[PDB]
């Protein structure tokens, strides 16, 4: 029974608790992917870079909504955050394709927890992922579109020339 | 017949100019909490500012909607501002209780014309209340819900000694 | 039974809180003619101004006059603040000879004060009234005379010009 | 079949695209309205940069909308752009009557397109409206009828005289 | 009957109008060609800009006409403006031969116009398209043919790397 | 087979994993424990913030461990990351004994792969450890002792005082 809880649902609630363990989650697939490419046998210096700049971007994330989960009233749960899929991600374009599909994930999680507060008559809610969530998803999912596309381009038997020029002129 | 009115319904153009005296109320009435708290009997200075800097919150508030209004084509219809409901406000702990009663109050009337907004498809109106109140208010809940806690854990038989170190030294 | 107090008589003390009265009151009035003027149909920016920052300086007026009880041991008591007399102002003349109204009524009350303090001996309040209000509202009287003056000398057949000409070169 | 796109209907789609007509229809509409106040025989600058400076705003919505649509993963299809309505704008009241007329028409055509996005479950849309087009309207109308009103006032048999001074102290 | 007018002949000032809807096509066509290469799926940054930076110098071009038209006493007449001729703009070297042909396009509307203008002694008007359209022109036609002369230098089966480092070294 | 492997044991490369995945712990137990003491209910900003960087210096350190494994041609396995061991903390007294109970684990585990760093002649590691993790975690156990401490000297039927004073002026 919190003192400042007003017009916040149980679902919302548990939802929100659940996107912060799917971007905990996010956070540390990414952080494989970036220790992955600071490998030996894999040095794609950029490529690290990138994935380990999103584990930071997904880590604002849970804070975020963990800061408004108090802000609300709501109460956080914590569960154990599963490691990620694969231990070796293969090869720049491998990569930047389960990254693509991590984001929509996410993006679909956060489209279905703003119907969720919409149907509930949450606008706080509604307006906080709209603020700080929707936009940061698709521009990012747009980068990697691009990225992909360059990558693909950049493919063929000359496939190792073109991973090291992407990774030097686009990714740094 | 305002030539520049657009969308606006009666309803919300009605139901803002009701906001408008409830924020004049809760201004008014944080007027006469800031100098309750300057009493020389009472004495308490970090209290009387914090009262006192949320009349200018309250009236920043009104004069918002008041600006919203005139842009959409609406008419300002002002009425009676009732007195506050207490002349002596108690102590710390009671008189931030009725605060946060005032600002629950409030943000039951700004989801409710939101909930208005939405029913009479004005996004406008939406927009401006997510932007500008919504957030504003559950912060502010926040916080008193935070002084609540604190002033509760400096209770007991000392509960003199804990307001006069809760003022001295959250509220300055 | 205030420590502080020090021939302070409860008459000047009912009569600080009935002009505290009146000037909220006449703050509201020159809040709903600020906004009156910033209407889309009226649209004269600079008496929209005029007018807010007068509401502005009534507000300075009635807090100056809590913190005198407090400091002198009296206790504010607050009434409801009557709203407006008037809901559409008419244009610039009609609505300055309003103003001019107003700030006479509140120079009567602040002679009756005075001189409610020197038939009871109060010389720090007579003082007060001196220093901070007197001459004040005498400065201001003045102005609005003088706005009146270059009103009706810009008035006749091309009043509307006139009015803008006025709004535009004098009050900005 | 774009890879990034997630959840953008192709009514949302196509609906954007016809908004960016609109946009670019209503810039070439105050690209003439500003070369006709430069025209000798009309010569009133500050009305010439008024509606200049408006072709702008309406250039960067339709690229933002474009910029949106690639974003969103939806695909730009650009139509004729239909000529101006009018050779000649007559007079400033005349013009400005119809620069709201158009305002008021492309505010239509936004809060058609957010309730389609809101029917259609797209809350990127529906904030993206909110946040950079909705509010611009808004007060780009209440200016319109701010300046219109003031047209108005200065009407009369001194109507050229009238004119003359609006561009001089209002528009510059 | 301009006031102005000396000297301006009724063909240039027809001429004049057909070369501002021929700029303001092409301006279009360059939104167009942009906007292609910010797609996800071409993801071409450096040649979206390149041709995002030609139609802001195609508008230029249109408003100097538009500004020396009003000069001469000529009178502005605006038309339908095409669309562009592609949807879709395929690879970087169809792209750049596609704006080679327009501003050859332009270059060749521009000469006919100096000749038109020679043809009816209109010294104002030849040294206007020799001060800031002809060189223009002959600059921007020089570097796109240096473009598509290194575009097929590094075409060939590896021109998908070609065009990721023409755009990546040359285009930025 | 890594180029680079040079005197690096697997038992040594395993116990770092493990290690990592230890860190991983501690950093989201001090996520939960700083995010528990900014519920309003709690309401200590002080406690808040110092789990809340405490759970950064943890991040810190498995980040370490990870470079280091690259560094030495070993390779990272991530497993799941247990969820911390309460979702309600209790008093700060509480939430100081279970930090200092799991930093005392952290140097175990760390004084355990030193002494199998030692036995497997690993003296890059000894070093490494010796220089960024034990002293670090020596002072921190010493500050976490001290608070103990000062915990326990405030404490007594006092004890809500006691925690409002030492969050105040130990913690801000
Ligand atoms: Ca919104
Ligand atoms: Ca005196
Ligand atoms: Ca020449």
């Amino acid at each position: 029974s919190s003192q400042i809880r007003q017009n916040y649902s149980t679902d919302v609630e548990a939802a929100v608790n659940s996107l912060v363990n799917l971007y905990l989650q996010a956070s540390y697939t990414y952080l494989s992917l970036g220790f992955y490419f600071d490998r030996d046998d894999v040095a794609l210096e950029g490529v690290s870079h990138f994935f380990r700049e999103l584990a930071e971007e997904k880590r604002e994330g849970y804070e975020r909504l963990l800061k408004m989960q108090n802000q609300r009233g709501g109460r956080a749960l914590f569960q154990d955050i599963k490691k990620p899929a694969e231990d070796e991600w293969g090869k720049t374009p491998d990569a930047m394709k389960a990254a693509m599909a991590l984001e929509k994930k996410l993006n679909q999680a956060l489209l279905d927890l703003h119907a969720l507060g919409s149907a509930r008559t949450d606008p706080h809610l509604c307006d906080f992922l709209e603020t700080h969530f929707l936009d940061e998803e698709v521009k990012l999912i747009k980068k990697m579109g691009d990225h992909l596309t360059n990558l693909h381009r950049l493919g063929g038997p000359e496939a190792g020339l073109g991973e090291y020029l992407f990774e030097r002129l686009t990714l740094r």
